[PDB]
């Protein structure tokens, strides 16, 4: 299991440089050198790095620094071939942002938090980057009367629009995804799930370039099945970025590797990545970007472990899944249970409402107790499934 | 507090009829006939009753039945001046459910359901409901090797799409409502949330009479902050109906009366429904509807007693949200908050994306360490809103 | 992967006879008899069938209708040789203990939960069980008003001892293991966790001859983490007994096989079922019952086939917990980890807390930042034990 | 609502002083000084000012400046007449307790961690403390198979069991309370809940002087009703702190003021602190800690408003619960649904188990449908509680 470009892997600047201070400690770890970063990723068989601006330039920066830390920056993606998928801005650590930036209650604040945006699209067009991410990490509250609810959503739609009229102006080649967020750091996120996701961006003028980016574990804060959300964001044609990694149930954010939370989702999750629909439908062809911490009890040996850990999860279940639909036994359980009978229209070609009704076969002669009796069979295809992950069959 | 027909408080048939029936034991109450709950109802100052096609009419019924079971109904709502306002379908007892209506793997199951649904269009329609509700409890699955998910959604289109088109066919003032549950009987449930739920309607050919029905307990099921996916739905326009109850927890649906669970959220959630948005908008004016279930302990008294309860607390509720933004106090806090704040748009009239960058001190020049200092006062605002709740102040 | 009489697995009749009535519809199975049930299950490799009295005798019965039962059900258990090694009351069901059994607020409710108890112990006796299960799944409340919490704990201490002594008292070689559950069917049950089960014990008069029963999914619907709380009970030598299944998140109690919830979990439970501490200690030697329910969207040859699936699920993970603990790469990586130097006392052999403080390299001059460069390696021992499960290594 | 030093309110200093660093950003405040918490708080009407060690002396502190820093402080506690009712220790913020303090795999952290503690004990009986609290909050893990969860409890126990001896040697006079977490910082806390804290402290050699510290919106993250967790640890004499804040879900350690968490449950909270229970029992008389965080939004105003907020919180809801039992309909409303009849044994005085057994009334000629029939009543009395918490009654 050895990862290639092919693959596709890119890995956020700040995972593996994560120094591990928490809500109740200080970091373990020394600061890691975005250079090194660069240059170990692309020994382990990264195909790309993605970074938030001020995960590289300081937010007190000055020009001169700015310019020295891009060159250095620039020089190893140069030097080492990766690239630069995805760029996304750091509307969460500096106090300004305590209520949010394009959300804050502070019009002063809203404004520097778009124009801060505005900048970062330009760094994001200039290296190369497909996608453009917005994490609305302060946006939202602790209590119900801190906000005007319906005006948070205006002032959502304000910014994000707003930047992306101006991809449009200058031409870019770019799309917004959006990474929903139940809850921390605030007590309440506004746009929480993968469905408030899409939803928004219906209401938005320019949502055709403005998509998604789910991460598994803040899906499963809310007890919702990842697998199950993508789905939903593929069918929408709107899955522009996933963040894969672990987490072990409703609590905090653990960012665990990829396959180190709930196991069966992320095999199920795998399949759905490579295996597309078993009746056909849109496939995701994005980079696979992993968002998670190394633990903070590991010193680096542990981080590049860590990074390497997300890889081979992804392969180990990727070798997994294909067996598993590759299986003949596995298509046949799948036809028994009406997998492929699922992806026969309800109706008959030109059959209409008022058609079906009145058919007495459907309806007033239907026999509901007989068709009751179908074992579904479910339960065995799942026994299948869980045998192929544990390479038992 | 005295609830009054103008109040609009509505309760289903299914709620005050629940006999007991849980799932580890029997029954605890003796079987609700309709006649006495519509009667009972009007007694406490219902204005409306709402029932599933088989709360009314077993399934098995002949139509000899069907037309006595009907003329007892109406005569009911004849005599007692009680109103229906909404009608919703049972895709969930029968065994031949058990793997959906709409979504089952087996396409003749998926006709039936959609049969039976076009069937109970006509009766709301002679009922004089204005929504139409589904609630798709039986969607979804336990594994996720169950279901081609783009399928399921495919298979759920083409059910509401054909209900809705139907509708338009007949000529019908109805809109179909859809009712969001995460889990609960199925392990995962499709369109889990209101932000799933606002996102397909959006796929939709007649999404534009198509809408949303969010319960109190089941957005709570998920952790989710029930005030704050109405308001989703309120902004989008898709607020067509409410269930109102009571959840203690992410658990199995508890359908305590509303007011019985989280009370904070309640008080805030009819701060909404009562005085809208603080800056203005789009305010709520259907049905305040009681989808709850007397606990199994408690006797016929305590059945209405528990009827009693739902519009007591609402109207309770109601008398503390009316104090609060009436009171002066109230109104200097949130403005000092920046809720009022939040409603200027964050761009000048006729500034562009580029005309923001480059204004010096919205960015360049823009002192973000001073801006921080700004003291938000969310815990007093807060402080303020749970004294008028206690009836403090 | 064939399981054989002493891998001891035992199935509770209510689970292979669940035909699926939940609280949104009917049964979708027929009845099960429990004669069939036995000759079913000792063909598929079980060891033993447990029962809750009404299971198997209707509450309604004649005593030469029980006589004619036990008649029936006796020779089976001759005729295939399974044991009953544990036996428990339905204290839920009836309308009677809608308020609990134990701590129903009706005393003479309570008198009758008792006596039914008491002659299950004879029955139990009778069959040869050695434990004796209680679940207390009326106990607790809806709301905090309903109950004294002091009074709901002196009836319960008083049950458990009073059937405790009986026991001591007729030399009934049985203990009795008491069924932690949070919620389902009460708003909160009493004893909701492990923890709370073993600290009640604690507060008993016979608490000698009482231990618990942990069930898989019960702990995860706290959130918890089955293994470290199973581990507390055989640490404390309280692990009579254990019910084993799937749970998928923080929501009803679902039931479903064993492996097909967390399986990294099922991994690590199995881990310390049948290999134990690390560094030696305690080991559970009692059954492996598998409390669960097979699927309403199956007929009966799910019902065989989840029977089938929970041995095998168990039979798996226990060749990969094997091959796991065997890996020499294992034993160096839990090594690195210090998995073995936890095993070693703080304190060396006499030594005094003064000593210890007073020790200059313990404290005073202990460099703690040296200390902190550890690298404890978790992440790759988690990887490692990963690779393992999914028969990778 | 003007609290009084024998209200026993009392602050953590890492309450006020917590200035705003989250996981996903900085303080957002600057620095509060101990001496200025003592002054301030004194005059807010609190009674005691609780610390960990390092809240008042720096972990790398010189001898001088660890005296120079108690003289300040203990000259203001004389200017002030505030007490020091609780002291604990900070085993989690420094790098090298990554892995716990007692429970860390590395021997010589775990003699570090406890000769940390033990010299805490000594400033502990120097202050008058007495109670001396234990927070294992690293003590844990977030992969199963990083520990061998025998040795954890080994470890634990001989921690907890060599400060308790050292503090029966000395003579101090005070008691250990441990403070069970579910989670976060580590995936998994050992000890989770108070029933697993109250089930170890039976386990230990010097168990008489140990008990627990519970907290509101620890036991909440686990979903537990922190009403009914008390009341086990009171029940057993157990309850020897507590710590009040409010919680608002299964998410992250939110710390939210008392009150501004679940209402319901802080008022059946303080009903249990202030009243006790219904048939009488033991009674909680220790201090009133809050253990809470003013948020990051506000400044120091919200910072003092916020202290204020906790003590009045807890007064008003002390006032309606008083208000509340006081009420004779109230006490009718009880007494019809058997609060009082709880308290009443099962058997009679002198009656044997055979007694019960063997008599017709109480099982064989039982009517049990008749029974069935009671109209518990519970939801009249909790709609009884609630209008009384509205103020309304
Ligand atoms: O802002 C993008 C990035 N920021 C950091 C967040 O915590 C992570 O979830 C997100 O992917
Ligand atoms: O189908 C509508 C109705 N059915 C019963 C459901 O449980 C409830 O949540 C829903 O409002
Ligand atoms: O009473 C024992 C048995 N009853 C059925 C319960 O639901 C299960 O948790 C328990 O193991
Ligand atoms: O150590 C005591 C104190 N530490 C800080 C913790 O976060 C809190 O839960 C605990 O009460
Ligand atoms: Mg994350
Ligand atoms: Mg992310
Ligand atoms: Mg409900
Ligand atoms: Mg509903
Ligand atoms: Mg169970
Ligand atoms: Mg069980
Ligand atoms: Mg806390
Ligand atoms: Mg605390």
């Amino acid at each position: 299991v050895q990862p290639t470009p092919a693959d596709h892997f890119t890995f956020g600047l700040w995972t593996v440089g994560w120094t591990g201070a928490d809500p109740f400690g200080v970091a373990t770890r020394k600061n890691l050198d975005p250079v090194e970063a660069v240059h170990k990723l692309a020994e382990l068989g990264a195909y790309g790095i993605t970074f938030h601006d001020n995960d590289l330039i300081p937010f007190d920066a000055t020009e001169a620094e700015r310019e020295k830390i891009l060159g250095d920056f620039n020089q190893a993606l140069k030097d080492t071939g990766l690239k630069v998928p995805m760029v996304t801005t750091n509307l969460f650590s500096h106090p300004v942002f305590k209520d949010g930036g394009f959300t804050s209650n502070d019009r002063s604040i809203r404004r520097f938090a778009l124009a801060k945006v505005l900048h970062n699209i330009d760094l994001a067009a200039e290296m190369g980057a497909e996608t453009f991410v917005m994490w609305g990490g302060r946006e939202g509250s602790e209590y119900d009367g801190s906000k005007d609810l319906a005006a948070a959503l205006d002032r959502m739609r304000e910014g994000v629009d707003t930047a992306a009229g101006y991809i449009k102006d200058k031409g870019y080649n770019l799309r917004i995804a959006l990474e929903p967020k139940p809850n921390e750091p605030r007590g309440d996120i506004f746009l929480p799930t993968v469905g408030h996701g899409l939803a928004f961006i219906e209401q938005l003028e320019h949502g055709d370039i403005v998509g998604l980016n789910p991460e598994t574990g803040h899906e499963q804060m809310a007890g919702l099945n990842f697998t199950h959300g993508i789905a939903q964001a593929l069918w929408a044609e709107k899955l522009f970025h996933i963040d894969l990694n672990g987490q072990r149930g409703i609590k905090y954010d653990q960012d665990l590797v990829f396959g180190h939370g709930d196991l069966t989702s992320a095999f199920f999750t795998v399949d759905l990545l490579e295996n597309g629909f078993p009746n056909g439908g849109p496939k995701y062809t994005g980079p696979r970007h992993f968002d998670y911490k190394p633990s903070r009890t590991d010193g680096y040996d542990g981080v590049w472990d860590s990074a390497k850990a997300n890889m081979s999860m992804y392969l180990l279940l990727k070798e997994r899944a294909l067996a598993f639909r590759a299986d003949p036994e596995v298509q046949e359980a799948m036809k028994t249970s009406g997998v492929f009978e699922l992806g026969e229209t309800t109706l008959n070609a030109g059959e209409s409402a008022a058609d079906l009704m009145n058919d007495s076969a459907s309806f007033a002669g239907f026999d509901a107790e007989a068709a009751a009796e179908r074992n579904f069979a479910f339960i065995r295809l799942n026994q299948l499934a869980i045998e192929h992950l544990l390479g038992s069959r």
